[PDB]
């Protein structure tokens, strides 16, 4: 089997596997992950192989766990909190989202035509704004760890019960979240990641809406060669799809970096009216 870590490790015990999340992914509590304060329960999410996993699954889910130990804490991102790895299945314990994936959570804001809503108090102006702040410093946070996402979209951002949101899925139809040469080069990189960035800000401003409705794949690259760009949301200001443009910058070394997003976003989070 696999070797002791006791930075990370929990006895089996102090795991109470409570509700299925999604596939696996289970709800559970956690008895004393703080040394410091051992008679408390926290909630945690908990990845276990599923009953039908091969070998590949299971050496995948050792190296995400591995590398989540390397990349460090953030709060801005899902964190490693521990680890089951000895008195049988694997288990990894992980923050739990309460809210969801920013997807889903934003959706489900949606004002009851056009994009219906399939469920919550509308989110302001200055939150969607802060929403993609907070998205950034995590990005930001990794890539200075030297961390490629390859796969950043609002589905693979969650959110906490004090709706802070955190990137997920960073230590591993999603083609429309690639940058050109990710697709036709399979060349990732941080500029790619700033594509899907990019991606991700029409989707907190559509609330969750889907990116190039009625474009079928296999048509995406001549029409992104051919510099085809998603139209501006209707409730986004000039501002924000400049951004968005800027990351979808046809030359990768021309994308803004994260640090100068984190930067940018500060500011207009700053400027942008509570009211609205
Ligand atoms: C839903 N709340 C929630 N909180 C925390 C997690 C987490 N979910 N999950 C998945 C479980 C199902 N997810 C969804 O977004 C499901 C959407 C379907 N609707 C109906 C809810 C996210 C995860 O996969 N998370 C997870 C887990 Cl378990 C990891 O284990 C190592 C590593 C991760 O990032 C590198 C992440 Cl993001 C933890």
């Amino acid at each position: 089997e696999l070797p002791e870590d006791p930075r990370w490790e929990l006895p089996r015990d102090r795991l109470v596997l409570g509700k299925p999340l999604g596939e696996q992914v289970v709800l559970a509590e956690a008895i004393g992950l703080d040394k410091d304060k051992p008679n408390r329960v926290t909630k945690v999410a908990v990845k276990m192989l599923k009953s039908d996993a091969t070998e590949k699954d299971l050496s995948d889910l050792i190296s995400e766990m591995e590398m989540m130990k390397m990349i460090g804490k953030h709060k801005n991102i899902i964190n490693l909190l521990g680890a089951c790895t000895q008195d049988g299945p694997l288990y990894v314990i992980v923050e739990y989202a309460s809210k969801g994936n920013l997807r889903e959570y934003l959706q489900a804001r949606r004002p009851p035509e056009y994009s219906y809503n399939p469920s919550e108090e509308q989110l302001s102006s200055k939150d969607l704004v802060s929403c993609a702040y907070q998205v950034a410093r995590g990005m930001e946070y990794l890539a200075s760890k030297k961390c490629i996402h390859r796969d950043l979209a609002a589905r693979n951002v969650l959110v906490t019960e004090d709706n802070v949101m955190k990137i997920a899925d960073f230590g591993l139809l999603p083609v429309k979240w690639m940058a050109p040469e990710a697709l036709f080069d399979r060349i990732y990189t941080h500029q790619s990641d700033v594509w899907s960035f990019g991606v991700l800000l029409w989707e907190i401003f559509t609330l969750g809406g889907s990116p190039y409705p009625g474009v079928p794949v296999e048509e995406l690259f001549k029409l992104l060669k051919e510099g085809h760009r998603m139209d501006k949301p209707s409730n986004c200001t000039n501002e924000l799809y400049m951004m968005m443009r800027d990351c979808w910058h046809a030359v990768p070394s021309q994308r803004p970096t994260f640090k100068q997003l984190v930067e940018d976003l500060d500011r207009i989070v700053a400027l942008t009216s509570n009211q609205e």
